[PDB]
């Protein structure tokens, strides 16, 4: 409630040769007192890519500086970034992030895609990957909870697909919790491999953000595609 | 404390075609009372690779020690580069214990990461692994040495991937055209403000050769208490 952040991108679909995205950042203080904070814009992408929105002509020497907003006041700022051709095709998340002086974190995220269609299933050349938080459960209590995920791999290819599949939960304190062991499946042409797999968040697991991360590999082509979903343990 | 975790790899260097790594897992309870915990074995690798090697198992152990060996295959298709194997234990009381070991695939252990003759030497300058909750500053040395016959056209940046989905800029994107035999050399630090959340930050550095399109990352951990 101290801060409300908002983000819009000028476009959300880029070709494989990349392009330029401009963004509008809004940070509003809806509180009764002045709020001091730091903020930045960062991008997460495929193949473990993380990069800041900011690019400099020479040596980056800046510090992460605070700003402050009087009660009822807002900041409206504009930022752009190039997405080079060399960066992996796939799904990217742009994240406006604000850390208030009191430690509260506020985020506003938007996605864009590069060389794949927007709102189209991640795929490995006709083998389509549909992994979903089954009941839309975005968080669990500190005392523990369980979250099931549906996994549907549709083989739209003319021939059979040989895939390897696994899942982990990448969490606070460097944790990488197994969710689904490595499995190898042979999927006939026109078949869909379906299963449901859940993770139990034991009471003892640390509070914070967990990325449920599914990886699918075509064992013949060696190509790999990921799907990530977030669950917060309160 | 309640748990000591130990990890040993039988081998730390695979060729590009990969192979088999056998792990020795040691977990000892050397506190006064008996201890309940869950443990597992997972691997982190280049290009956002994370994969399990051993499922979550709950154990109710003391001066007792648990000893298990567990193996895993690293297939050819996985990226060449540096991997970390992590034996992870969470005690009932919420304390987390990790024992990590690295292996490489398709690159030499004890050689610098490189992009075809351009070497990338990025280090936590003073080996500072953690900072106080009230804040601290950690400097990193960056040395990109062009040992090639011609120019290297490179792009460089850094972030701190931290708790609460944070991705804190550490070094904005820089572009350098480095002459044969020249170096790009700097020290870049990150100030962890008091306000930043407690937990693990991965200082993630990337270097790209713009011409080949090849990218190397270097990841380094700092914990804010
Ligand atoms: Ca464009
Ligand atoms: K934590």
């Amino acid at each position: 409630p101290v801060i409300e952040a908002n983000l819009s991108l000028n476009q959300n679909q880029l070709a494989s040769n990349g392009g330029y995205i401009s963004s509008q950042l809004g940070i509003r203080n809806e509180s009764c007192e002045t709020v001091k904070f730091k903020y930045w814009l960062s991008i997460k992408g495929p193949e473990g890519i993380y990069f800041p929105a900011k690019a400099v002509v020479g040596v980056d020497t800046a510090q992460q500086e605070s700003d402050a907003l009087t009660d009822g006041r807002m900041l409206n700022v504009t930022r752009g970034f190039w997405v080079p051709e060399y960066m992996a095709d796939g799904k990217y998340t742009v994240s406006l992030q604000v850390v208030a002086e009191n430690g509260k974190v506020f985020k506003a995220n938007q996605e864009f895609v590069k060389g794949v269609d927007l709102n189209s299933l991640p795929e490995l050349n006709g083998l389509t990957i549909d992994i979903k938080n089954q009941f839309g459960i975005n968080s669990v209590e500190s005392t523990g909870g369980f979250v099931p995920f549906t996994v549907d791999l549709n083989n739209g290819r003319e021939g059979e697909a040989n895939v390897e599949f696994w899942m982990t939960a990448v969490g606070p304190d460097g944790l990488i919790i197994p969710v689904n062991a490595r499995e190898k499946w042979v999927i006939a042409s026109g078949d869909t491999y379906s299963k449901v797999r859940g993770i139990n968040f034991d009471k003892s697991y640390p509070a914070g953000e967990y990325t449920i991360n599914a990886q699918v590999v075509d064992i013949v082509s060696g190509e790999r595609v990921e799907q990530s979903m977030t669950v917060v343990k309160k």
